[PDB]
């Protein structure tokens, strides 16, 4: 079974691995070894193919892998399908950036199919970037056959859900006002908007507007956007606000009464009152006469009108918000537009034609102040939409779109959102469940050319729809022949044209094309062709157990899912989301190509491993918040973790090789309390991580895991090693080896998910099968032993005290010392089972448990000046003298009886009060305390003659060994030694020869004063030269 480990790299070993998973299918046959087994259904979102992966990429991939893979192991069967996402803004503007060319005219120039095929080409590239990326990863999807929006069938299946949509009358065209990217040139949906969102800082201007058949009387109006003052069309006040007339010099303001003390200073009368029903029908001047409005320049009631901000008086451009639009249609009021697709100022605003309207806003404020009708300016700070593509601001603007009637299904979105488990909670009723309760109907249409077309044709005559839900239905419709081969994109759907039903007439397709969004929330049905192919395999594989993303997807796939799925079946296509914070650099600063903080997971992945990079994404931080990280963790993750295992993996396979050590054969076992202990610890281990991987705690179970993996090494082998080492196929070594074998296989299948490839390179070594066709292992209570593992953790803490006054006081652990004697309150470990333990680590001749310190610290007393300064006056300071002067004893007394008398010089005796005295337990001479509370570790730190002569035996014990070594000796051959040194040396030497004799192998001994050709060795400060003879 076991081969060999040998020198190789992490990049090595995984591309070893990975060709094992290649030349086995292991994949493939992991998934379908579960066939009949109950299943777990994966969704996979599909990653844009509009750039390269940054390390951010690496969490939800991480994430995926592992549920997926542990869903395996725990006896479920898992379908992976990938998925990439190649229409819309995310790629065209991408290609225009590389063809150098920007805006739709610029792009019928170049040619809509030549475009076209360059974004095919582009989303090619990147897709095999990506594949790349996430096969090095190891997060196992099938990218041989992946779903891709681009493809006929999946833009087919499409179509057929719109069309669906369409039959239900919730797919519908109309005039609004949308948010619309003046440099996109397009109409925006609101998760879109909702990922946009800048703080800015405007101005918002009061305005006065010459009130008509009157003089010296202006209306103050108030706006938020200067700019569209020139398309003023009416001015709204609510009917039930009250209104005054206020004299202010010459002139006469309206404005509303709890307004006027604001927005008139200075000096006003007021004259009258009127609501606000009243001042309805008065006439006025525009600001700006360029456009010609045939019907507004008037006074309305619009019930939105407010007094607390502004003047109760609201400049309403129809075309530019929603409130405005409403107000002057429904008064029967003209629609005038003065912006153009770009957002620039038309024909009818000729100063400022041909410029982008908020660039204007500043030239405006003075063109208000020439005219001589401006009244206030004041600084907006504010939330302000901008294109969560282009960065460009958006404008709000009247535009035919079509629209996705989502508001009719609110109710249900609601119910199928309440049947979700989200982690982190807070996302179902906070962000997600806000941006439901906010809804408005989805604005699809994009004025673009890659993309999903709209189907939707329109009669020239008639304007009756026809939405095909297929090819055939779009060739059973046509007027001429289409070809069983067309292709689903532009332009060639813009060539098929309908016979109308109704009149016979020319149909004709809609222009746009529809938002990416629904291209990724269709694919459930889209992946799978439904419902033209594999019917049964789409019901086997809806809904999704589980999906596994960024949290910005709040405002994107897992809307778009839901919506897409609502308006479909009305089900919930997901039971369960996980929602991932963001990567950011180590500054807590998100990671872009533009800053250059962006960390490339690839160069990672070769230089650590991805098991590595796994580890790190999945224990150093939690996966709900934003994540900072560096190349640091990654590093401390290999170093720590995975070379760890390595390093116990390969002491196995060596010294079960060069022992003969077979798991197939049954030997007799003498197992030990550290085999038992480390057992305990593994099936806990198996517990915990198991009870937290159930609930999606990827964190916690790998911490587990990793405390399990120090203990392992640090203790368990560490202490074991001399059963190794030792020769002869003993009992306890049996019991070693039998312990070690259970370890590594049960540890590298809980690994199996989270390092997938050192786990297999482990389980495949030590089994002859992939661990990822192995069942998730199983706790066996049997060997737990929770008094055996508290005690163990006594123990532990108990010797890194130890550890902790030793290197406090210089005394390194090879130098031997007299005792350590542990105080501890109450029975609750069985010390006496460690005592040999204990005495091995530390190296101390004795190990002693008190109950009390009574015989291991004094007091020593002293004066509290800051209590007491006052009361003895000058002889505050003799008394804090003869404080110090009293014995061990008179200490102890004061601390028990808490009254004290100082006998002075001049024999006055002077009374202490508890106040006055400070107390100092101090160690009793020669010795060293530590405590953590519970435990206090005091050690004899005195050294005699004896104690230091045994340390130098043990230096020079080890310095022969170290060169019997180097020579490459025989372990059975016994030697003749001959050793110069001084006379220190000499002495520990003589008096320890029974000590050398045991612990090495020689024929004989020499001490000589002098040797010819002799090898010079340290030991300690001291220089030894040593020679062997015989049998080198
Ligand atoms: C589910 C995929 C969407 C439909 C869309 N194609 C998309 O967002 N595609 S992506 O390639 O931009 N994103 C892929 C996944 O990575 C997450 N992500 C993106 N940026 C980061 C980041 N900085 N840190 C951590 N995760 C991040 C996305 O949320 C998505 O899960
Ligand atoms: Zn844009
Ligand atoms: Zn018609």
């Amino acid at each position: 079974m076991k081969e060999v480990n040998v020198r190789e790299s992490s990049q090595e070993r995984e591309q070893r691995i990975q060709q094992q998973w290649q030349k086995g299918n292991v994949f493939q046959q992991s998934v379908q070894n579960r066939e009949g087994y109950p299943s777990f259904v994966f969704y996979e979102g599909p990653p844009t193919a509009n750039g390269l992966p940054h390390v951010g990429h690496a969490l939800g991939r991480t994430i995926k892998d592992v549920v997926a893979r542990y869903k395996t192991m725990t006896g479920h069967q898992v379908i992976r399908k990938a998925g990439w996402d190649t229409h819309g803004l995310p790629v065209e503007l991408g290609v225009e950036k590389q063809l150098g060319i920007s805006g739709k005219h610029d792009i019928e120039k170049y040619g809509v199919e030549a475009f076209i095929n360059k974004c095919k080409e582009s989303v090619f590239v990147y897709e095999k970037q990506q594949r790349t990326f996430t096969e090095q990863l190891g997060y196992w999807v099938d990218m041989e056959d992946p779903y891709i929006t681009l493809e006929n069938s999946y833009i087919e299946s499409v179509w057929n859900v719109l069309g669906t949509i369409h039959d239900k009358g919730l797919l519908y065209k109309g005039h609004r006002v949308s948010p619309y990217c003046p440099s996109c040139q397009t109409s925006l949906s609101s998760h879109e908007v909702a990922q946009g969102y800048k703080d800015v800082k405007d101005l918002t201007v009061t305005v006065k507007f010459k009130v008509k058949n009157r003089d010296n009387e202006y209306f103050l109006g108030w706006t938020t956007t200067p700019w569209t003052l020139p398309s003023n069309v009416a001015l709204a006040v609510h009917e039930e606000m009250s209104y005054v007339r206020a004299e202010q010099g010459d002139s006469v303001y309206i404005v509303a009464e709890a307004l006027a003390d604001k927005v008139l200073k200075g000096e006003y009368s007021v004259l009258s009152h009127h609501k606000g029903n009243e001042l309805k029908g008065m006439s006025y001047e525009p600001p700006f006469n360029f456009v010609k409005v045939e019907k507004g320049h008037e006074v309305v009631t619009a019930d939105y009108v407010t007094d607390q901000s502004g003047t109760g008086v609201v400049h309403l451009a129809p075309a530019y918000g929603e409130d405005d639009y409403r107000v002057v249609k429904e008064n029967g009021f003209s629609f005038v537009n003065v912006v153009d697709e770009k957002g620039q100022y038309t024909s009818e605003v000729p100063p400022f034609q041909g410029r982008f309207v908020k660039d204007c806003d500043v030239d405006i404020v003075r063109y208000l102040a020439n005219q001589d009708v401006l009244y206030h300016k004041e600084k907006h700070e504010h939330s302000y939409p901008f294109c969560w593509r282009c960065d460009s601001p958006l404008l709000y603007y009247a535009n035919e779109s079509w629209f996705i009637q989502t508001t009719a299904l609110k109710e249900q979105f609601l119910k199928n959102n309440e049947s979700v488990k989200w982690y982190p909670d807070h996302i179902k009723h906070g962000r997600f469940g806000k941006f439901l309760e906010n809804m408005v109907d989805w604005n699809i249409s994009r004025k673009r050319y890659w993309g999903t077309p709209l189907n939707v044709w329109e009669c020239e005559g008639c304007q009756h729809q026809v939405a095909p839900k297929s090819i055939k239905e779009l060739q059973k419709h046509a007027s001429h022949y289409v070809d069983d081969s067309i292709e689903l994109h532009k332009p060639y759907v813009d060539d098929v044209q309908l016979t109308c039903p109704v009149c016979s007439g020319e149909m004709k397709r809609t222009p746009e094309v529809i938002d990416v969004w629904f291209d990724s929330g269709s694919m459930p049905f889209a992946q799978y062709h439904y419902p033209f192919e594999n019917s049964e395999l789409f019901q086997k594989q809806f809904p999704a157990d589980v999906i596994a993303e960024g949290i910005d997807q709040t405002r994107g796939w897992f809307y778009s899912l839901m919506a897409v799925s609502t308006l479909f079946t009305g089900k919930a296509p997901y039971k369960r989301v996980l929602s991932l914070g963001h990567v950011l650099d180590e500054n807590g600063q998100k990671m872009s190509k533009s800053k250059g903080n962006a960390l490339d997971p690839v160069d990672l992945i070769h230089t650590f491993g991805a098991d590595a990079l796994r580890w790190a994404l999945l224990a150093d931080s939690a996966p709900w918040n934003p994540k900072k990280f560096s190349e640091r963790v990654v590093q401390e993750a290999k170093s720590k973790v995975i070379d760890t295992l390595v390093n116990v993996y390969g002491f196995y396979v060596l010294y079960a090789k060069l022992d003969g050590y077979d798991p197939e054969q049954t030997y007799e076992l003498k197992k030990t309390k550290l085999d038992e202990w480390i057992l305990s610890r593994l099936h806990s281990t198996v517990k915990r991580a198991t009870v937290h991987l159930e609930d999606y705690g990827f964190t916690s179970a790998a911490r587990e895991i990793a405390v399990f993996i120090e203990e392992l090494s640090n203790w368990y082998v560490r202490r074991s090693r001399d059963r190794f080492w030792s020769e002869g196929m003993d009992g306890e070594k049996a019991a070693a080896y039998d312990t070690l074998h259970e370890v590594l296989v049960t540890l590298s299948q809980l690994l199996a998910p989270f390092t997938p490839f050192v786990a297999d390179d482990v389980h495949e070594n030590l089994t002859g099968k992939s661990v990822h066709l192995a069942d998730y292992p199983a706790c066996d209570q049997t060997k737990v032993n929770e008094k055996l593992e508290k005690e163990m953790a006594a123990v532990l803490q108990v010797v890194e005290l130890g550890r902790s006054i030793r290197n406090t006081h210089s005394l390194k652990v090879k130098q031997p010392l007299q005792s350590l004697s542990l105080v501890v309150t109450e029975e609750d470990v069985e010390w006496k089972a460690y005592r040999d333990v204990i005495k091995d680590e530390l190296n101390v001749k004795n190990f002693n448990v008190e109950q009390d310190d009574d015989k291991l610290v004094s007091y020593v007393l002293k004066l509290d000046f800051k209590q007491a300064g006052p009361k003895f006056g000058k002889q505050v300071n003799e008394v804090n003298q003869a404080l110090k002067n009293l014995s061990e004893e008179k200490g102890k007394e004061f601390v028990e009886q808490g009254k004290l008398s100082v006998t002075l010089a001049s024999g006055e005796n002077l009374t202490l009060e508890t106040e006055d005295v400070l107390v100092e337990k101090v160690p009793k001479e020669g010795f060293a305390v530590a405590s953590n509370g519970m435990y206090t570790a005091v050690l004899d730190t005195a050294l005699t003659e004896e104690l230091v002569q045994e340390g130098v035996a043990r230096e020079v014990i080890r310095a022969v060994q170290d060169y019997r070594k180097k020579l490459d000796l025989p372990v059975n051959s016994r030697i003749n030694l001959e050793l110069s040194g001084d006379e220190e040396v000499q002495k520990a030497v003589a008096k320890f020869e029974t000590l050398l004799q045991e612990n090495l192998l020689l024929h004989s001994l020499s001490v000589k004063e002098t040797i010819k050709n002799g090898e010079t060795v340290k030991v300690g400060t001291k220089q030894v030269v040593l020679r062997v003879l015989n049998q080198s």
